[PDB]
């Protein structure tokens, strides 16, 4: 349920514009879940609402303690995340999609 999870948001951008209206996707990222299995979670988001089919995803960016968006394209990447809202106490992360 609710216990175990983390609220993952995704801002699936059409083509980056002026106008584009952007969708941010809420997902419960379980803990014991890895790199892999959390870009692929996010996939099945995109083809989920959108009944057609984009590129396959394999690069996001995480909101860390500054507010800036890092790269997260390692498994190393995905447990420094976790023990970063461990620490803050967080719950909910923001991400962007490219």
């Amino acid at each position: 349920g609710p216990l175990g999870s983390i609220l993952f948001r995704i801002s699936y951008n059409n083509n980056s514009n002026n106008t584009s209206s952007s969708e941010i996707f809420t997902l419960l990222v379980e803990k014991v879940w890895n790199f892999d299995d959390l870009i692929m979670a996010i996939n099945s988001k995109i083809s989920n609402t959108h009944n057609n089919n984009i590129s396959p995803i394999t690069k996001i960016k995480y909101q860390d303690e500054d507010g800036d968006f890092v790269v997260l394209g390692s498994d190393e990447d995905w447990n420094v995340a976790k023990e970063m809202l461990a620490e803050n106490n967080e719950k909910f992360l923001n991400i962007r999609l490219y």
